[PDB]
């Protein structure tokens, strides 16, 4: 009167639980929307073939969900739906090799992502969530959806949305381990006296409004709260790189100045992201495309810098 | 000769110049503009002493500057907020009802309702620039509100706008981090599948004006073929936006806070608001006209909120 079959569940692909299935009933029925090698099979009723593989199911019950958040690092109950939506897509993207990089061929405007997948694969950084560093290293060998599918649900995007490089790499340094990194800024006003700042995490490999890393220990012109304008410049930075980053005008890049950089061209609202790095020479990394230069020219937006301790010599 | 002026972007942080009267304003800042006004290709008077002109960002420090009041970094951000002032300081702004709404002009009517909204809804804008104007708004000096919207949307005087747009545009600059929105889609053959919505997503809905048939239940295709039906299972916001494709619909006293009416179609149309006081109010630019009830082509309908959580049981979904 009912016949079954047993199957795995899983929200992780290492936790397997033992689930025996009605035959006459739809694997929705019995688990909520559940995938079979990717496939969607929520509509589907169980065939014999199915017996003994492992389904990707969503954490609907205690044992799942504390599984999921260690592998996600997540409590969001609809995380693990809005990546496989995300994944439905980043799924059918190519990433070829570009100049030794895993890259991503030009799909549903995301050329935001390439950039920051590139940049990843060229600064020091180790990612806490087990999820996020398995799949680093799956897009490091070119099969990177699950990572970009991962980016996109750690920032709560969708894919076609437009990103942004600043904001996707804040999202993922949060889930990074930056505990050790600090910044020591000083502020000095010629009436107001000045004021230091010391920043950890994020914070301190982060910079809004200049891209010259050279600049930022010279000191910067910026408002001060009286209202006058005083001179803000980097006194101690400990980090293995520093993201420096600021509204688009004309800036030019010079080989073996920095790591690598981003520039922003195209309607402002829905704009396009190219990649330039720095190698022998300048590679400006375009999707799957590629061209070499000495120099570049353009509307960059983020310039990354290796670092490991810098102490300023000023004052 | 020569006089003194200042130079900004934010109107926050000044910068003072020299000019002199032999050059215009351009050849000494590039472009240039008072109170909205393109004053590039003009020389400076006497009576320009001391007032505050725009510039365009155009050195690190000033970008910074706008980045900080206005949370873009379009550089063509500057031009088309004042492009569009010089209009929107021509407009009128009369109290109607106790809000401030638009005279109209220039195909305003989609900012009259937004702006005749956002008065009735808990909002908290990020930009500076957006607090500001806002408060400015509220009092009646609506100018700057009105040119930073069209510039947030990139719209142009005269434009035809469309007030859901617009509204999307607004909240992705407002404080709704803490807005969440969980949602049950049920189908007789696929089961049951919950996703969860933040931020602006989740006060904004497309597909039904009703947020009572929003939380009954609403038809959608499934990817199986058949129906299924998606309802509303919690909501933690200070108000919902609910929009549909412009239809005839009944508003009736005390059961939402205000909506917009949309007459015309893709090309050209024209917006109306309606509010519910101790009556209903339709406020239509400059006009007050006060009635029992409202039947119009209803396209966006504003609810309050606070908490709600569903009562519906999966399984008894289709004992309707
Ligand atoms: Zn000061
Ligand atoms: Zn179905």
């Amino acid at each position: 009167e009912v016949r079954t079959i047993k199957v795995f569940t899983t929200v992780d692909n290492i936790n397997l639980h033992t689930q025996v299935v009605d035959m006459s009933m739809t694997y929705g029925q019995q688990f909520g929307p559940t995938y079979l090698d990717g496939a969607d099979v929520t509509k589907i009723k169980p065939h014999n073939s199915h017996e003994g593989k492992t389904f990707y199911v969503l954490p609907n019950d205690d044992t799942l969900r504390v599984e999921a958040f260690e592998y996600y690092h997540t409590t969001d109950p609809s995380f693990l739906g809005r990546y496989m939506s995300a994944l439905n897509h980043t799924k059918k993207w190519k990433y070829p090799q570009v100049n030794g990089l895993t890259s991503i061929k030009w799909a549903d405007n995301n050329s935001y992502l390439a950039t920051a997948l590139l940049t990843l694969q060229q600064i020091e950084l180790k990612f806490n969530p087990p999820a996020l560093q398995d799949a680093y290293y799956r897009a490091r060998a070119g099969e990177a959806a699950n990572f970009c599918a991962l980016i996109l649900a750690y920032c709560n995007k969708t894919v076609g949305e437009l990103g942004d490089v600043r904001e996707t790499m804040s999202y993922l340094f949060q889930h990074a381990n930056l505990d050790s990194c600090k910044r020591v800024l000083n502020v000095v006003c010629k009436t107001c006296g000045q004021q230091q700042t010391t920043l950890k995490g994020v914070e301190a490999v982060m910079y809004m409004g200049t891209l010259s890393y050279e600049q930022f220990k010279k000191g910067v012109q910026i408002p001060c709260t009286c209202g006058k304008q005083a001179t803000k410049y980097l006194v101690q930075q400990e980090s293995p790189f520093v993201m420096m980053s600021a509204p688009p005008a004309q800036y030019e890049l010079k080989h073996g100045t920095f790591t690598c950089a981003s520039e922003y061209t195209g309607n402002y609202q829905c704009g396009h992201y190219k990649h330039i790095t720095s190698k022998e020479t300048l590679y400006c990394i375009d999707g799957a495309l590629l061209t070499k230069s000495s120099e570049y020219k353009g509307p960059i937006t983020d310039v990354f810098y290796k670092e490991n301790s810098y102490t300023t010599t000023i004052k």
